[PDB]
Protein backbone atom coordinates (compact mmCIF):
# COMPACT_ATOMS: atom_id res chain seq x y z
CA UNK A 1 0.00 0.00 0.00
CA UNK A 2 3.12 2.19 0.35
CA UNK A 3 3.82 4.23 -2.75
CA UNK A 4 7.27 2.63 -2.97
CA UNK A 5 5.77 -0.86 -3.00
CA UNK A 6 3.27 0.19 -5.68
CA UNK A 7 6.13 1.65 -7.74
CA UNK A 8 8.01 -1.64 -7.43
CA UNK A 9 5.00 -3.68 -8.50
CA UNK A 10 4.66 -1.63 -11.66
CA UNK A 11 8.39 -2.02 -12.36
CA UNK A 12 8.95 -5.67 -11.55
CA UNK A 13 5.66 -7.57 -11.54
CA UNK A 14 4.26 -6.56 -14.98
CA UNK A 15 5.20 -7.33 -18.60
CA UNK A 16 6.15 -4.21 -20.54
CA UNK A 17 2.92 -4.21 -22.51
CA UNK A 18 0.94 -4.49 -19.26
CA UNK A 19 3.01 -1.63 -17.80
CA UNK A 20 2.01 0.46 -20.80
CA UNK A 21 -1.70 -0.18 -20.11
CA UNK A 22 -1.16 0.78 -16.45
CA UNK A 23 0.66 3.94 -17.52
CA UNK A 24 -2.32 4.93 -19.71
CA UNK A 25 -4.44 5.38 -16.57
CA UNK A 26 -1.76 7.33 -14.64
CA UNK A 27 -2.46 5.67 -11.27
CA UNK A 28 -1.31 7.59 -8.22
CA UNK A 29 -0.31 10.54 -10.40
CA UNK A 30 -0.39 12.74 -7.29
CA UNK A 31 2.81 10.97 -6.19
CA UNK A 32 4.28 9.36 -9.35
CA UNK A 33 5.91 10.89 -12.39
CA UNK A 34 4.57 9.17 -15.51
CA UNK A 35 6.62 11.24 -18.00
CA UNK A 36 9.03 9.59 -20.39
CA UNK A 37 11.31 10.47 -23.30
CA UNK A 38 10.44 7.15 -25.10
CA UNK A 39 14.20 6.62 -25.68
CA UNK A 40 14.35 9.80 -27.77
CA UNK A 41 18.07 9.72 -26.81
CA UNK A 42 18.61 6.65 -29.07
CA UNK A 43 19.49 7.61 -32.67
CA UNK A 44 18.71 4.11 -34.05
CA UNK A 45 15.30 2.48 -33.55
CA UNK A 46 14.33 -1.06 -34.54
CA UNK A 47 12.21 -1.36 -37.65
CA UNK A 48 9.28 -3.63 -37.05
CA UNK A 49 9.42 -3.56 -33.24
CA UNK A 50 8.23 -1.04 -30.65
CA UNK A 51 10.60 -0.46 -27.74
CA UNK A 52 8.43 2.31 -26.28
CA UNK A 53 6.89 0.25 -23.44
CA UNK A 54 10.34 -0.72 -22.25
CA UNK A 55 11.58 2.86 -22.47
CA UNK A 56 8.56 4.14 -20.60
CA UNK A 57 9.17 1.63 -17.82
CA UNK A 58 12.88 2.46 -17.58
CA UNK A 59 12.13 6.18 -17.23
CA UNK A 60 9.46 5.38 -14.69
CA UNK A 61 12.02 3.55 -12.57
CA UNK A 62 14.72 6.20 -12.74
CA UNK A 63 12.40 9.14 -12.27
CA UNK A 64 10.43 7.70 -9.37
CA UNK A 65 13.35 6.12 -7.55
CA UNK A 66 14.97 9.55 -7.65
CA UNK A 67 11.81 11.30 -6.42
CA UNK A 68 11.54 8.70 -3.63
CA UNK A 69 15.19 9.19 -2.69
CA UNK A 70 16.16 5.57 -3.17
CA UNK A 71 18.09 5.57 -6.44
CA UNK A 72 21.07 3.56 -5.28
CA UNK A 73 23.46 1.84 -7.70
CA UNK A 74 22.02 -1.65 -7.15
CA UNK A 75 18.48 -0.41 -7.87
CA UNK A 76 19.81 1.31 -10.99
CA UNK A 77 21.29 -1.96 -12.09
CA UNK A 78 18.04 -3.77 -11.39
CA UNK A 79 16.09 -1.24 -13.48
CA UNK A 80 18.68 -1.34 -16.28
CA UNK A 81 18.71 -5.12 -16.35
CA UNK A 82 14.91 -5.22 -16.33
CA UNK A 83 15.01 -2.85 -19.32
CA UNK A 84 17.30 -5.21 -21.21
CA UNK A 85 14.99 -8.11 -20.37
CA UNK A 86 12.01 -6.09 -21.64
CA UNK A 87 13.82 -5.29 -24.89
CA UNK A 88 14.95 -8.88 -25.47
CA UNK A 89 11.39 -10.04 -24.93
CA UNK A 90 10.12 -7.55 -27.53
CA UNK A 91 12.75 -8.69 -30.02
CA UNK A 92 11.83 -12.39 -29.52
CA UNK A 93 15.04 -13.71 -31.08
CA UNK A 94 15.39 -11.25 -33.97
CA UNK A 95 19.13 -10.74 -34.26
CA UNK A 96 19.14 -7.14 -35.50
CA UNK A 97 16.65 -6.17 -32.82
CA UNK A 98 18.82 -7.92 -30.21
CA UNK A 99 21.84 -5.95 -31.35
CA UNK A 100 19.92 -2.72 -30.77
CA UNK A 101 18.65 -4.03 -27.40
CA UNK A 102 22.28 -4.53 -26.32
CA UNK A 103 23.22 -1.02 -27.45
CA UNK A 104 20.30 0.53 -25.54
CA UNK A 105 21.28 -1.46 -22.44
CA UNK A 106 24.92 -0.38 -22.73
CA UNK A 107 23.85 3.23 -23.18
CA UNK A 108 21.96 3.24 -19.88
CA UNK A 109 24.66 1.24 -18.05
CA UNK A 110 27.41 3.65 -19.05
CA UNK A 111 25.57 6.97 -19.53
CA UNK A 112 22.36 6.53 -17.46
Amino acid sequence: ESIESITDNYLFSTSPSQFEKVRDERPHADKLDWSSDSCSWAPDKPVGFDFDPACHRHDFGYRNYKKQSRFDDTSKKRIDDNFYSDLKGICHGNGSCNALAWTYYQAVRKFG
